């Protein structure tokens, strides 16, 4: 039982490690040939699947998650001169979404335990400018969303939850997407609910926010089954269309998402529940009153439990990162760090001339304090990406608690390799 | 024979109006089904495949077309204060483009035979803040290229092909696309050369400009080493789908053989109804080929004896006429862009932008563009079903049809004279 570094045995044997995300079946590829043949409508069907399946009283499918976010903040009037609150700890496009209707993006830092963003920092970045909160829900985990809703009411601002990474996350028992006045799904092939490709789909109880996204997906126009097209526009639109092959694809997902989902939360249980035992692992929760679609487990690690009372964290992260990898553990980081030192957001370049920075003056060094927690997570974290999410996982991730477990009984050698 | 509006049997039976668009093949199921098992990459392939196949140096497969045009305006630098003339007839993406990019679309009037950016009206509406025109080659029909990169060059402005409408057209022998700083494609499903859906490709002679694209439909990331998620910059997600990427690759085998039928089928067409006084079929201008991706047609009302009456009553009486002998006759575009209300408003993004950056204003509702209004006037379009390889016999019904109604003047007189 020699570590795998140094020659020994791996505990993910070779021929173990490969997982196929999206798992696809005969059905889906008869979804496909099916919606190719057929010559059309596949994207509404989803829409009235997913507002279906999870409570929600409309739902526009779009291109994109990114486009979801940007056209959700069209639909609430936020734009030129307006800020909206985004976690400093994100996908990019959660950032970027602001920037893509001309606001500009304020980064509130995170939570240590949950990664969310921190209510009581997103009320430290209030402006009169804000406009707009974009809770996500990352990795999986709802977010405060009892508090972000609570602020928002009060100083009036819109709430748009980014759920990319939490499809069938619930938060107080409510279906994520539904709690906020929109959200945002991604239907991108790395995601829960994938589809072949790209997709988006955005959320909302309000008929008229539906609307305004429904034109601003085709270029402003109405377009209806039977009427001919007169490419008359009712404001500004993009190419937001969803692909017709794309939602047949997540409509055949969708059949065995509840068996899938089951099969992931008893394996993440499981995997989760060895972990937990191993002193300075601390394995992801779901906040109280919550549960989490386990998208991505971030694990944090404590130097203090090998007796590193001097190393820098993220040496400990490069030692555990080395071996688990060696042991077959495809353990990854996801993001380098905080949005807000991505140079996109430090330049504030934008379009060009600074805006959208220009209109509210916000050119020079960013208002407000840093991001220490968002840092610390990224310092010390490393990630489990995609192989949890298939439902035959069960064995694998059975192994990889061999292998942390394994690498864990060694604590003297990764006390040497964090040393260097 | 008998108008089918006075009770005649119809020139198209309608057993014969169908025409599948995309034409799905086999290959075409076996490229769709091999992406979903595939999990080098069918977007990369086809890149290569569209750059070698029209001898372009880059090709960037993005989301859209209009994805295509606002990266290629980003590209050239083009944002904030500037102006892009762009032609006051066409599909609306050409005039959201610049919006899209923050920059102030200016348009100008289009040729009244060739329905493309009148070189004469794009020198007028030139200023200070002009940094770009957006030549678009409408309905399949090369612009006249030489004066408009003659204009840029002596303005010192980038061009974008918005060549969208037109694969495998040539202006003196050169693939449209190449020939300006940069060129856009749709493969949009009812295109020349579509996809299974929505799809678009940038081409460019020029490597940073192709980079810029590369990362610009990529949240700004260089993507080949595992994904680091760092951003260089200002990024979309315009990614296309691998999927309708292999789909495009199998219609791009067979592009050149289905270009063979259509071109042979709609000259046919063209060569009939040339000869019916007061119908003014669509041309190529000199040293261009036509790519026909739709048929516009202008009426003369001193044809039919109705010099005094407004054109727009010839042209609801012929498409009436037309289209209960079966030919689905139609307009494109109601109305100048300019006319559009995200144009007239200009709220654009809100509060004005990207107009209020310079305080930039432009012509009211019906104010401009008298050419663009005439054409649409006068004309009725042929969309899709001229394009399917098999429609020769179609078009010859088609043509019946046509010879049919112009050997009832009287008729047609009288519908367009009629409350
Ligand atoms: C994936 C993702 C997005 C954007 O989704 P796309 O469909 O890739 O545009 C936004 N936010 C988060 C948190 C995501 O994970
Ligand atoms: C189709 C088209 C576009 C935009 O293409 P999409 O792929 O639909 O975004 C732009 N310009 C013209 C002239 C077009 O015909």
């Amino acid at each position: 039982s020699k570590l795998a570094a140094f020659g020994g045995p791996p505990a993910v044997p070779r021929d173990r490690r490969h997982v196929e995300w999206p798992l696809v079946e005969d059905e889906d590829r008869k979804a496909v040939i099916d919606a190719l043949d057929g010559a059309r409508n596949p994207v509404s069907t989803l829409e009235e699947q997913w507002a279906g399946r999870f409570g929600f009283g409309h739902c526009v499918a779009v291109s994109t998650g990114t486009a979801a976010l940007s056209l959700a903040l069209a639909a609430l009037g936020v734009g030129p001169g307006d800020e909206v609150i985004v976690p400093a700890l994100s996908f990019i496009a959660t950032g970027l979404a602001p920037v893509h209707q001309m606001a500009v993006p304020v980064f509130a830092d995170v939570d240590p335990v949950t990664f969310n963003l921190d209510p009581d920092d997103v009320e430290r970045r209030i402006t009169g400018r804000t406009a707009a909160i974009i809770p996500v829900h990352l990795h999986g985990a709802p977010a405060d969303m009892d508090r972000i809703t609570a602020i928002a009411r009060r100083h009036g601002l819109a709430v748009i939850e980014d759920a990319a990474q939490a499809p069938g996350a619930t938060h107080r028992g409510r279906p994520v997407g539904g709690i906020g006045d929109a959200g945002a799904f991604s239907l991108q092939a790395t995601k829960n609910i994938p589809t072949c490709g790209e997709g988006g789909l955005l959320v909302t109880g309000n008929a008229e926010l539906a609307e305004s996204v429904r034109r601003g997906r085709q270029f402003g126009e109405v377009i209806e089954s039977g009427r001919e097209r007169d490419y008359v526009s009712y404001g500004l639109g993009w190419n937001h269309k969803m692909n017709a092959l794309q939602a047949a694809f997540t409509s055949a997902q969708l059949t065995r998402f509840d068996d899938y989902e089951s099969a992931r939360q008893r394996n993440v249980a499981a995997f989760l529940a060895r972990l937990a035992e191993l002193p300075g692992l601390r394995v992801p929760t779901a906040a109280p009153d919550t549960t989490h679609a386990w998208h991505i487990l971030r694990f944090r690690f404590d130097p203090a439990a090998f007796g590193l009372d001097g190393v820098r964290p993220q040496a400990l992260r490069s030692a555990l990162r080395r071996l688990l990898r060696a042991e077959g553990v495809p353990m990854s980081q996801y993001q380098l760090m905080p949005l807000p030192d991505q140079k996109v957001f430090v330049d504030r370049v934008g379009f060009g001339g600074g805006y959208p920075w220009t209109v509210t003056g916000a050119t020079g060094p960013a208002a407000g304090e840093d991001h220490p927690v968002a840092r610390a997570v990224i310092a010390d974290s490393l990630t489990l990406q995609k192989r949890h999410l298939h439902p035959e996982s069960g064995e694998l991730l059975h192994l990889y608690a061999d292998a942390f477990e394994k690498v864990w009984a060694n604590p003297d050698m990764v006390a040497t390799l964090a040393g260097a």
